[PDB]
């Protein structure tokens, strides 16, 4: 495992988020910490404008952290290598009942603290669906597939949202990750997988306060190969 000198064993983060969902404007802020090489992180999140949010907070949860993924098996770490400049990500999440949420994020490092700035736009969430009715109960774990494209990385995942009464609502995540460091200074990974488990620990007051935890690991497929891979 390669160590990037700026990314320490313990790191703190601060986040600002603004956006609109179904034309409802909001802002959130958060602060947290984690162990970047162990793959673990916690965020404590406040809705500071537009609360109580009229939509399930669950649809924002993936928009609050690539530095905190445990890279195993010598996979080059596109994210940790990107400091001090940092990196960006742009995502479109498509829900099977029509809701679409886009998010664009900047990650920087300022005085040793990771800083996140996120913009969100959600449209077409059905008024009768479980997001706008706030009838969701968190995410299942997921596996994201990552692969190089044109100097950056592309990521793909299907995520399963638990519903009140049982059942799931599925969404598809398409993400473009881009380093702010020049290509010559990055060792690029090939195809690899990130296993994620994002769990809500605490909440208060119609989700205006949320504490979330995630563990995440970058790995190859551990199945045998008939081709030597």
């Amino acid at each position: 495992s390669m160590v990037s000198e700026l990314i320490k064993e313990n790191m703190h983060m601060k986040l600002y988020m603004e956006g609109t969902v179904n034309n409802h404007h909001f802002k959130c802020t958060s602060e947290g910490e984690g162990k970047p090489y162990e793959g673990t992180q916690t965020m404590r999140i406040k809705a500071v404008e537009g609360g109580p949010l009229p939509f399930a907070f669950d649809i924002l949860a993936t928009s609050f952290s690539r530095t905190f993924i445990n890279h195993t098996q010598g996979i080059p770490d596109f994210f940790k290598q990107s400091f001090p400049e940092g990196f960006t990500w742009e995502r479109v999440t498509t829900y099977e009942d029509g809701g679409v949420l886009t998010a664009t994020q900047d990650t920087s490092l300022q005085d040793g603290c990771l800083i996140y700035n996120v913009k969100i736009r959600g449209v077409n969430f059905p008024s009768n669906g479980p997001v706008m009715q706030k009838k969701t109960l968190g995410w299942e774990a997921s596996t994201e597939t990552l692969y190089p494209a044109d100097g950056g990385l592309e990521g793909r995942a299907d995520m399963a949202l638990k519903l009140v009464g049982g059942g799931h609502l599925i969404c598809n995540l398409k993400t473009t990750y881009r380093s702010k460091k020049p290509a010559k200074n990055l060792k690029m990974p090939g195809v690899y997988y990130v296993d994620h488990r994002l769990e809500r620990i605490k909440e208060a007051d119609k989700e205006t306060y949320v504490e979330q935890h995630e563990v995440a690991v970058a790995r190859y497929c551990d199945l045998p190969s008939k081709l030597g891979h």
